């Protein structure tokens, strides 16, 4: 025989069936949310927010944190 | 492509950790792609997860659950 070792793109019968349709739809779920992924990077690429950032409007200062120093360390440095 | 199952005396390639590597790399790049793309749908589409606190995850489903005796589902309307 020599086109079940041939045919292994149809289910590569071999190593396990379940991994097989793991990897399967590990691409195609990957794929599908490398497309969804991308749709909504480009559709919240130009304007599709509440403006935040340079391009629509100015603000969010810094990142979360609060405004006065508590951190621990007194001579870590 | 048809080429691991040639030199594998060299080392016996096709052993489980090509399919862990496989389901690693596509967990990995799928959950590159779920941190990217819930990061994105959250930016993009806030509205999907003021459920809760408002900032840890979009989704968290919820079957026949018991409510408030009032009128309203316990917090909103």
């Amino acid at each position: 025989m020599d086109l079940v070792k041939n045919h292994l793109m149809y289910a590569v019968r071999e190593e396990v069936e379940i991994l097989k349709e793991q990897i399967r739809e590990l691409v195609e779920k990957n794929s599908q949310l490398e497309r969804e992924n991308t749709l909504l990077k480009t559709l919240a690429s130009p304007e599709q927010l509440e403006k935040f950032q340079s391009r629509l409007s100015p603000e969010e200062p810094a990142p979360e944190t609060p405004e006065a120093p508590e951190a621990p360390g007194g001579s870590a440095v």
